[PDB]
Parts: C-alpha cells; sequence; structure tokens
C-alpha cells in the first residue's frame, strides 16, 4: 500500500546528508525516486499496485540534472495506466 | 568516420514515411536516433570513438515527447568524455 511505501521513503530520505551531490531522493505521491548524481537517469518501474493491471513492470524515468530533478517521464498516466473502467471510459 | 555514419543515418532516414507519428529518426551530429513513439525514450551507447578513451559504452538519452525529441542527456561532454590532454586543459 501506498501510505506505507511513502512512510518507507520520507523516513528513508530522513537518513541521508544535507548536503548530497546531484539529487536527493524523493516521494513523488507514488515513488521514491532514490538519490542520483548530475548527469545520471534513474529508470524504476510502476508501483506494485501495476501487477493487478498489467504484466509488464512499467517504467517511469526522472533526470538528474544540474538544476534538479525532472518530471517523471513519461506522465504517469502514460507509464502507468489504470483500466479505462476506472476512470469511467 | 563520423562522416559515413552521418551520411547513412541521413540515407536511411529520407526513406522514413513522410507523416510523423513520434519523433522522427535524426542526425545530431554524433548520433544517429532512431524514430521512437511519443512518451518512449531511447538510450544509445556513445559513438565509435569513443571506444579509444574508455572500455565502456557510455550511455546517451533522448526523450520523445509530444511537443519532440528532448536534447541528448546528459549532455555529449559528460556523457562521451574526451581525454583532458585533447583540450589543452
Ligand atoms: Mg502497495
Ligand atoms: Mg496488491
Ligand atoms: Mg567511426
Amino acid at each position: 500500500m501506498l501510505r506505507e511505501d511513502e512512510s518507507a521513503c520520507l523516513q528513508a530520505a530522513e537518513e541521508m546528508p544535507q548536503t548530497t551531490l546531484g539529487c536527493p531522493a524523493t516521494w513523488d505521491g507514488l515513488l521514491c525516486w532514490p538519490t542520483a548524481g548530475s548527469g545520471e537517469w534513474v529508470t524504476l518501474p510502476c508501483p506494485d499496485f501495476f501487477s493487478h493491471f498489467s504484466s509488464e513492470s512499467g517504467a517511469v524515468k526522472r533526470d538528474c540534472t544540474i538544476t534538479g530533478w525532472s518530471e517523471p517521464f513519461p506522465p504517469y498516466p502514460v507509464a502507468c495506466p489504470v483500466p479505462l473502467e476506472l476512470l469511467a471510459e
């Protein structure tokens, strides 16, 4: 469940140093992004609820640039699509 | 030769359909980027020459976004760095 993942992420995140190089670890509502260095990107699978909707693990990515993290790509509607009957489509 | 990679990429690129679905194959001066769908990204190794500087492939990403291709990431001098002697640095 997402509340527990959230609590794991946000607590781990507290154990990180105040000064990191690159991009610090971050919870974005759905996924815990691990710390990364400038010029690295991190690819994660969809959260675990996605196995009820797909055999594929999915792929979501964030680039760690020198101005900070990029937005997750592709957007979550695209990266981790839910059944249309849950959208009322 | 990089002029031979360029040529072969371009001759491949001129054989593609006229209509743009996704982001078209493109030659950025170092790499031949294949066609990609919206919301996909492509990762390529560094060009062949990099094999003189490192026993790594290196890795360079572009994102195919609904507004087009993003820039190569990380930027080439980070992604595929050249010996500092070459730049008398
Ligand atoms: Mg869960
Ligand atoms: Mg479950
Ligand atoms: Mg060559």
